[PDB]
């Protein structure tokens, strides 16, 4: 299965200018928790903004130019970059968003970060329907000395 793995803040918004308008060290790794061993699909931008691969992972771009890090995976479709993960149990797909836009409808699974914060941005995440979707957990965390705002995990699986 496909997988999307995102933090949103208030309103879907999901960052600002290439950036994120927080910070927060524990979505992080909470991130890297669910990815470790995983082949990550991501975009020319959301990459732009990692700058470097992503140990313990097969890190797989989309771009419709050309590759320019001989160390990552790059791809021009969908279809490529789903091909490029193989026979693998689940596939991660970590934004930004256009690309969520894109593999939303063939996901089965959400990891939701949700930040209390209400911050103005420029990328929003895909509209999902709660209908479609069965919240299988939650988790929550005050804010603290180095993530200055609180937030709630979940876990969704499409119904
Ligand atoms: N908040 C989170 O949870 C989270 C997770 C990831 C990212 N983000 C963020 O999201 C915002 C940026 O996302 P974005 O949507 O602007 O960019 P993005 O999805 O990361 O990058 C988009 C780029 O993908 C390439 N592309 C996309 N689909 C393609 C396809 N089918 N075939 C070929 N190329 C394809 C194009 O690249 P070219 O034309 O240049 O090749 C396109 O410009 C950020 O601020 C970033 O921090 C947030
Ligand atoms: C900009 N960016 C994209 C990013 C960030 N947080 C997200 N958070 C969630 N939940 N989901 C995403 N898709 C997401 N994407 C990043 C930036 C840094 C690292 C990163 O450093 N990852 C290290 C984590 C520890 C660290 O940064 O030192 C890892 O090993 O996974 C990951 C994604």
């Amino acid at each position: 299965m496909i997988s999307l793995i995102a933090a949103l803040a208030v309103d879907r918004v999901i960052g600002m200018e290439n950036a994120m308008p927080w910070n927060l060290p524990a979505d992080l790794a909470w991130f890297k928790r669910n990815t470790l061993d995983k082949p990550v699909i991501m975009g020319r931008h959301t990459w732009e903004s990692i700058g470097r691969p992503l140990p313990g992972r097969k890190n797989i771009i989309l771009s419709s130019q050309p590759g320019t890090d001989d160390r990552v995976t790059w791809v021009k479709s969908v279809d490529e970059a789903i091909a490029a993960c193989g026979d693998v149990p689940e596939i991660m797909v970590i934004g930004g968003g256009r690309v969520y836009e894109q593999f939303l409808p063939k996901a089965q699974k959400l990891y939701l970060t949700h930040i209390d914060a209400e911050v103005e941005g420029d990328t929003h995440f895909p509209d999902y329907e709660p209908d479609d979707w069965e919240s299988v957990f939650s988790e929550f965390h005050d804010a603290d000395a180095q993530n200055s705002h609180s937030y709630c995990f979940e876990i969704l699986e499409r119904r």
